[PDB]
């Protein structure tokens, strides 16, 4: 991503935020200070990443995060009070989102953001090459545990362990399903 909308309510952070994104060489295209606004700018002009506050005027933080998650548009950022994480937790039914807990500086941000934008590309991925709804649930379900795998039992981080799936299916010319599958057979 480089385009990037913010969410926040609170006008340091949405500020040092939007400072912290530029030096990274990100470009801030919207800012919003409630959730609803967040929703309406993202469906119709499409950012490359949304980072949002769990909490916000109007529409939750969490309930703007899940609608936009549901249209699979962009990564997200959902920044939490540590004590409030499981909030974050409970959405990702939704879609690929992760949290960022506050407060934080850039060296917390950038892997949140490549956290976020691992599991959006894996939603996209899901929705793409697996053709129905119902296969592909399961198939979620399948590849989240294989990542796990990969993570407990290789030391890997979670989007590395996602990335390592997507590069054996290309470079194997088969499928995510099948390279998790034998995940699953060799380290489970």
């Amino acid at each position: 991503p480089r385009r990037v909308l913010i969410a926040e309510d609170e006008a340091l952070i949405r500020m040092d935020l939007a400072e912290m994104l530029r030096e990274e060489g990100y470009e801030i295209v919207g800012e919003a200070g409630d959730g609803q606004e967040a929703v309406e700018l993202a469906e119709l002009h499409k950012p490359d990443l949304v980072i949002m506050d769990v909490k916000m005027p109007r529409r939750d933080g969490i309930d703007a995060a899940s609608e936009i998650a549901s249209k699979r548009i962009a990564p997200i950022v959902v920044l939490t009070a540590f004590s409030q994480r499981d909030l974050v937790e409970r959405a990702r039914d939704a879609g690929a989102m992760a949290y960022l807990v506050k407060p934080f500086s850039i060296s917390d941000l950038i892997p949140a953001i490549e956290l976020a934008v691992s599991r959006f590309r894996e939603i996209t991925a899901l929705e793409g090459e697996v053709a129905t709804l119902s296969e592909r649930l399961e198939t979620r379900k399948l590849v989240e545990r294989a990542k796990g795998l990969l993570q407990t039992k290789h030391g890997m981080t979670e989007p590395d362990a996602f990335k390592w799936i997507q590069r054996a299916a290309m470079d194997r010319r088969t499928t995510m399903k099948r390279v998790a599958e034998v995940v699953l057979e060799t380290l489970g």
